[PDB]
């Protein structure tokens, strides 16, 4: 009842408005999810990003509700820190950090990665997808466009409206939520996935990392989607080129038999990961990126 989901959200926000906490506003986006603003919290000095949120124009209020609270009790170095949140009237806001190096998809996009750069992502994104999944969390929504970057190369995960809770029980999913292009070949060829979709979309970021795309992304959605489903693991443009050890790691990722896949906890202990550069060998890629926007 949106009656019940506003004394929720309700239970769930700090007390009063925001306006008087944040100063400096500036719109960013304004698409469905609601206006985001940059914004500095005035007594941290911190530069946040804010959405706001008219509820009585919002979908799915449950998603809201839920991504807050697996925010709250999920928090980790890898995933984007949730702050706060305050309602005022129908009008709901999220405050979440602010990272001013733009996301994954700028830089796979516009610059060209070295397997040092990326096998230090991987390993980034890894750390959360182990947490996460040691915690019954399945994001389910790995992309590039979900990994935010700060100006001092520290990667983090995001946006948890698409994430499941499972159990001993109710240990696996079927709902579609995700991106076709990243999405696992178990999420369509059947019904019941886990955790491990997080670890193939991974696969697919790498790609992307490697090609600048994830596969089919030419395609209509629909029928990729089929592809994914039909032709399996995908192949390299250019594997020769690619290290053994990370053409190894990327088969351990993108293995079409979900027993014979890599979990996360398995794949933090893969060698690749251990040709990692330092995280700040990424700055001149997102300022790059930045830049040529």
């Amino acid at each position: 009842s949106d009656e019940e989901i506003l004394e929720k959200l309700r239970s769930i926000v700090s007390v009063g408005d925001p306006k008087k906490k944040y100063t400096r506003f500036e719109k960013i986006g304004q698409g469905a999810s609601g206006t985001v603003y940059t914004a500095m919290d005035v007594a941290t000095g911190q530069e946040v990003a804010i959405r706001q949120m008219n509820l009585q124009q919002q979908p799915k209020k449950e998603l809201i509700i839920n991504e807050i609270l697996v925010m709250r009790e999920n928090k980790n170095p890898n995933i984007v820190n949730y702050l706060d949140s305050y309602l005022v009237g129908d009008e709901l806001w999220v405050v979440m950090e602010y990272l001013a190096g733009g996301s994954l998809t700028d830089v796979v996009t516009e610059t060209c990665m070295d397997e040092g750069q990326i096998a230090a992502v991987c390993r980034e994104c890894l750390q959360a997808l182990e947490f996460l999944h040691s915690n019954q969390v399945i994001h389910r929504d790995i992309k590039s466009d979900n990994i935010l970057l700060g100006m001092d190369g520290s990667v983090k995960l995001t946006d948890f409206g698409f994430c499941a809770q499972i159990t001993p029980e109710q240990s696996k999913r079927s709902e579609m939520v995700g991106t076709p292009y990243w999405m696992a070949p178990e999420v369509v060829t059947r019904k019941a996935y886990g955790p491990k979709v997080d670890i193939w979309s991974l696969g697919i970021m790498a790609i992307e990392m490697i090609e600048g795309e994830p596969p089919y992304l030419n395609e209509n959605p629909l029928r990729a989607l089929y592809l994914i489903a039909t032709n399996g693991t995908p192949e390299l443009q250019n594997p020769e080129k690619l290290s053994a050890i990370f053409r190894d790691f990327l088969n351990r990722c993108l293995d079409m038999d979900v027993e014979k896949r890599g979990s996360a906890k398995e794949l933090l202990q893969h060698q690749f990961l251990k040709i990692a550069k330092p995280l700040s060998s990424l700055t001149p890629l997102i300022a790059a990126a930045k830049e040529a926007t």
